[PDB]
């Protein structure tokens, strides 16, 4: 069922693509991405690290990002661990040399990230997935391909939109363009089941490996699930929920997410 979803929908994934192709269009999903999902981002970094560390008992050694754009998350954790191999993939030229200009010990590639066994081997602790799962042509091949370069323990992380979404995800544009930007994004977005159903289709097929989908906002993990209770514990993550969306305003208007995981602990005979 998802194979033939994920190919009807390929030409709104198409035009959701433009927004980050095309320089007019870039300006535009840049200063909401920025402004609207930074905060997220943070929040998202923490998760994944609070995650990490609960289920495997260990720090990250590598961290790989998909879609990685200036290299605001390998930035982050850059400054975060002394010592981390960090990996960032991205299409866009204009990302990557931005991404370059940081001046991190760290590896930025610009290519489809289709491609990323042509430009890395070495085995990934956690692959990152932020807000553009949604722009790939094949994004079951993609998965596919990355599940490959986990490591013994490991996991990928995609967070995305929720088609369902789409209303609140409206609330927040500031601007008509804007408003056409996230349309065009939500139109390429799955569903809460869909993309539960994507995620079954990638993992079933592979020795030691699960996962996990949520709208819940820490995680996607249920509010009386255990990985909940470790995170709301986790004092870095607590940190970071302060001030991301700690303004004033009253309100935050906040559109429910899609969070993913798919996790590989190896058992070796
Ligand atoms: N096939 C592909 N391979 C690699 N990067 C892609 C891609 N399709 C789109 N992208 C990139 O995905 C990014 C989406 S916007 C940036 C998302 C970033 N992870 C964040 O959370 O802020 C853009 O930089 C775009 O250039």
């Amino acid at each position: 069922e998802i194979e033939t979803i994920v190919r009807e929908s390929e030409a709104n994934r198409i035009q959701a693509q433009t927004w980050f192709s095309h320089p007019e269009k870039s300006k535009v999903s840049f200063r909401y991405d920025e402004r609207e999902t930074s905060s997220i981002r943070s929040i998202s970094i923490e998760t994944f690290l609070s995650f990490y560390s609960s289920k495997f008992n260990r720090e990250p050694y590598s961290v790989l990002d998909i879609g990685c754009g200036q290299g605001q998350v390998i930035q982050y954790l850059n400054s975060r661990f002394q010592k981390i191999e960090l990996t960032g993939i991205d299409s866009s030229a204009q990302a990557i040399s931005s991404a370059k200009k940081l001046g991190i010990n760290a590896s930025f590639i610009c290519s489809n990230a289709e491609n990323i066994m042509q430009y890395v081997s070495k085995k990934q602790d956690i692959i990152f997935i932020h807000l553009c799962f949604g722009l790939f042509k094949n994004p079951i091949a993609i998965v596919n391909t990355l599940i490959h370069l986990l490591s013994d323990q490991s996991c990928i992380y995609i967070v995305d939109l929720d088609r369902n979404s789409l209303g609140e995800g409206l609330n927040t544009a500031q601007s008509r363009e804007e408003e056409a930007y996230l349309k065009d994004q939500y139109r390429a977005s799955l569903t809460m089941e869909e993309f539960k159903q994507l995620l079954h289709v990638v993992t079933k097929e592979q020795h030691g490996v699960s996962f996990h989908v949520g709208n819940s906002f820490i995680g996607g993990f249920d509010e009386t699930s255990s990985q909940f209770f470790s995170l709301m514990r986790n004092r870095n993550l607590q940190d970071a929920l302060r001030t991301s969306v700690g303004e004033q305003l009253k309100q935050s208007q906040m559109p429910a997410l899609l969070h993913g995981w798919i996790i590989k602990n190896k058992r070796y005979t």
